[PDB]
């Protein structure tokens, strides 16, 4: 099992803003509760 | 099991705003709830 | 199994507003509630 | 079993609004309740 | 099985508004109830 | 089995509205219920 | 068994208003009720 | 079996209004129900 | 058995209002019911 | 068996009001019932 | 001047193809002109 | 002046095609046109 | 000068296709054109 | 010169397809071209 | 002068796919061109 | 000049895909080309 | 001159996908150019 | 003149996705070029 | 000259994923080339 | 000339995910090149 986010392969990346990578790999829960 | 979020080859990325990438591999679970 | 969300070759990508991209491989479960 | 999102090859993308890609492979559920 | 959201081979694409890309391979459910 | 959304080749796209692309391949159901 | 949404050619696309597009390969049900 | 559901050849197209293409292969089933 | 929606080759198109193409290929139900 | 919706070859195509294209290739039935 | 397209009073409406409502109050032209 | 376009007053709409309201109150002109 | 696109008043609605709602109120042109 | 969109009142609204609402108060124009 | 896109009032919304508002008050032009 | 996007009074919003609101008061163009 | 984006009062708002506002009051331009 | 982008009061919002809002007043230009 | 990005007043905000919010008052520019 | 980012009043606010504000007042200027 192979889990890649984000690849680059001679390129070019320009990146202003707000940026979130969560990986899960297994068994993985992400519960959001507002009672 | 192969999971790729993205990838570039020789390209040119221009990312202003917000980015989210979330990745599961295997038993993953996303629940939301607002009681 | 392969799971490939975006890829580029070659290419100009130009984003300048939010991206969201949400993979799930094997069991996955995205349950939304609002009561 | 392979899955692409989207692919690009020497093209041009100029994305200005909000963009959401999922992808289930295998076994995915997306419910949506509101009671 | 192969399964392909957008390709896109010399092209040009200018995308203004709001894009939703949903992928199911396999057993995929999407319910949506209101009571 | 093989599944294609959209293909450009050669082509000049511009998109200024709202755009869904849903795809399902398998045993898909997408139930809508109002009670 | 192929399936394909929309195919453009050396073609010009202008799109100003809402799109949707949905596929189902296999066994797909799109069911909707109103209680 | 072959399923496609718009083809562009070196045409122009200006849609401006709303869109709607769903296409079923296999066993597909689409009921509407209002009680 | 192929099954061709719409076809355009060197064609000019302008569609202003709301158009839909549903296609059905195997074994297609399309029940609408109100009771 | 082929089937074909509609075709266009060097022509022009202006549609300004609602239009509606239904296929069924197989065995394909649209009942409609009002009780 | 009132003007009004469609009313529904403790009514049961299931409408399952494409419609089209375009209201001119005033001075409203639409021309459609194919040279 | 007054100019309304749909009203429901305890009522069930189901609506499962695509749908365009257009208004114009005032001077609205529509025009179209394919050279 | 009063302009009202939809409303509801105890009523339940079910929208499963696109919708595509224009206003124009004062002076409002939408002209369309393919050279 | 009052200007409303959609209007719910003790209303239930499902919506599962795409929707574009867009308003023009005062002197709005809205050209779409392709040459 | 007053311009409201959509209002709820003790009403339950769910909406799940994408969704436009663009709004223009006093002089406001939307112009696309696809040369 | 008054300008509202939505209003919510006492009611449940559920939105699980992607959502643009774009307002311009005054003298706003929002032109897109594509050469 | 008010402008208000999205107001509101005593709700429940549950957002799970990407959302876009952008304002401009005043003399606000958005151009989008693709050579 | 006064701008407003998102307001609460006694509400409850769970927002789990990429949220972006961007505001000009005064004279304010959001140029996006490709070439 | 007021200008106000998000007000909270007795209210519950859970925000999982990412934010931007950015502001332009008086004489505000935003390019983005990419060449 | 008041510029305000975020406001809270007897709130409760809980932030998971990245957070970008960014505030300009007079002539602010936010150029992105990539040649």
């Amino acid at each position: 099992p192979q889990q890649y986010g984000i690849q680059y392969s001679a390129s070019y990346s320009q990146q202003t803003g707000p940026q979130q990578l969560q990986q899960f790999q297994g068994y993985g829960q992400q519960p959001t509760s507002q009672a």
